[PDB]
RNA sequence: GGGACGGGUGAAACAGGAUGAUCCCGCCGAGACCGCCGGCCGCGCAGGCGCCUGCCAAGACCGCCUCUGUCAAUCAAGGGCGAAGGCCGGGGGCUAGAAGGCGAUCAGACACCACCGUAUUCCCGGCCGUAAACGGUGCCGCCCCGCGGCCGGCGCGCGCGUCCCGCCGGCCGCCCAGGGAAACCGGGAGGCUCCGGGCUCUGGGGGGAGUAUGGCCGCAAGGCUGAAACUUGAAGGCAUUGACGGAGGGGUACCACCAGACGUGGAGUCUGCGGCUCAAUCUGACCCAACGCGCGCACCUCACCAGGCCCGGACGCGCGGAGGACCGACAGCCGGGCGCGCUUUCGCGAUCGCGCGGGCGGUGGUGCAUGGCCGCUCCCAGCCCGUGGCGCGAGCCGUCUGCUCCAUUGCGACAACGAGCGAGACCCCGGCCGCGGGCGCCGCGGGACGGCCCGCGCGAGCGGGAGGACGGCGGGGCGAUAGCAGGUCUGUGAUGCCCUCAGACGCCCUGGGCCGCACGCGCGCUACACUGGCGGGGCCAGCCGGCGCCCGCGAGGACGCGCGGAGCCCCCGCCGUGGCCGGGACCGCGGGCUGGAACGCCCCCGCGCACCAGGAAUGUCUUGUAGGCGCCCGCCCCCACCGCG
């Protein structure tokens, strides 16, 4: 399914700026489990769970092929000078 | 010259062609016209103005330390010009073309389309004197934000280019203020309720009516001037939201189509529906959004028809009542039958009776008085809030003239910012795996997410290929705001207002009807046969589920115990294109079941209607789908061609 509705977006987002350093840019497991994760969220159901991760993993490769709009990767450093 | 069609239309048909058409070339004649350049260019009082050459007069503007000295502005009466069409008298006669004719189209078409064609269109002389003759805005005059284009003339500066900086006049575009009902104007429609520059003309709700009667002009057609009676409560202007469009641009769906399939409409029958009939054949619903639907009519159901018992009249006031209120019965008749009623004669005892008030009940009416529940708009994707801004205002922005999505699903922008419902998310079912448990396969979890590769695309996302049980909304449920005079008072101790209320529409019994049939159609069933019918045998389902022995051909029956699955299909044979063994409607004896009671339902023998694939018309459908085959439940004393599965 291609639908995405905004939950999924802005849920996946707001969880990739709280929390890069712990994933991958192509994985799907690995970033399901840091969804499952207590500390960054909780998510009632299981579909939802794997969509979110879905969707968090094509940003994070959107990302780190080059830098997305809307996204607080901690850039400055890298700028800054 | 050459040899067969040409013309014309959406498609055709009238007219032309072996008398040589259409087609090519050359020549001849006449009369109209003045193209591409041609324009937010220009000229003219307006109407209007475009070939070469030449002639005649005229005109605005610019430049000027040239002349005069108020000679000016606007205007009834009066005068002149004045598109096209039209008229009088003469010319000329190619194009087009009122009238007229003819061919199509049409229900008709004397109209739109095709073809032929008179006046007219052209010139001279003279009448007419009207146009959306429009900038729908009178003439003269002053001030007025800013930017830009073009035309003509003049001047300034320089690095001399047809440069850029200005002046006058003219034709235009956008626009700050300001104005206005607004559209809009802004080279005023500004400087005006803070309401006075000068001159002229017109109007006073809509029709009657620019009509009648007079007058003037005109050959005429007609022009200028121009009432009343009567009638009427609105007619109009600019703008807003919807609905509609034989309007345009994007999208979408087997209740749309393409490609195909299976059908219906043809016959007989089941069933419902209108009509006809009867004592009654009780009713509701009429495009999709009524017509096997309001869950199986011998009695009940049941409302309708013909007839009969009962009060089951609560509760308060007056009266009477045990010196007897009210209620039953043997026998005999009449009555379908009953002590219903009739002729006597016995019984019981205040549980009351009469009049007045007031109840209860009713498949009685109004669904256009209502609640609730359904259907439809809607097999959609849309709907609203707070702050802010634009408008006097109804309203608008937010809520998208871009790209994607099945989808107001998303990316990216924007006087908008920030939220919510709906959509998705969600619940049930099934497919693969793990754990546990177990009379009987049933409890908890995992798994798939546009995740991976490749292309593109800023992106959202599109196309292909993999591995995987399953690959891109697998099947159902729920279902936004707003609304319909949709259906239901015959579902109810849901109901407002009317009408029934002791010879009752109350309740109960006996029969009958709802099924009656010259007729039109809606959903279905069975068949038209060899891809078949008959006889014997073998054999596998799931929602789920009860069997033995003995009689009887069978249907069924008498006993006694707890135990259990089919059609198509496959195999062997008969028939052999004949309305024949296809098809089994209709009808005639008989044996049984249900039930108080067959009109209902099964079995046996016999008889053996149409029907040879069904016209105009029309329906449904994309994988375990269509179609074919059968099996269980609902209602039900018996009964499924129906419906849910
Ligand atoms: C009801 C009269 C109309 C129908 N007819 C005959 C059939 C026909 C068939 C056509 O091709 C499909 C056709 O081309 C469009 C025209 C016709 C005529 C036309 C009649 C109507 C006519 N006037 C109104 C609209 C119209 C539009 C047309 O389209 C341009 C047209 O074609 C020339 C003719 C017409
Ligand atoms: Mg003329
Ligand atoms: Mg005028
Ligand atoms: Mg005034
Ligand atoms: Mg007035
Ligand atoms: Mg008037």
């Amino acid at each position: 399914g291609k639908v995405r509705t905004k939950t999924i977006k802005r849920a996946a987002r707001k969880i990739v700026e709280n929390n890069y350093e712990s994933l991958k840019p192509k994985d799907f497991q690995n970033n399901k489990a840091i969804c499952s994760k207590r500390n960054v969220a909780i998510i009632p159901s299981k579909r939802l769970r794997n969509k979110v991760a879905g969707y968090v993993t094509t940003l994070m490769n959107r990302v780190v092929k080059g830098p997305v709009h809307g996204i607080s990767l901690r850039l400055q450093e890298e700028e800054r000078e």
